[PDB]
């Protein structure tokens, strides 16, 4: 349906960095 940003974010956060949901694809990015 969509992409759970909060979920995607927290997902990346696992690594320690931050996550972002762009369109329908989330990725782990550093601040």
């Amino acid at each position: 349906t969509v992409c759970n940003l909060r979920r995607c974010q927290l997902s990346c956060r696992s690594l320690g960095l931050l996550g972002k949901c762009i369109g329908v694809k989330c990725e782990c990015v550093k601040h």
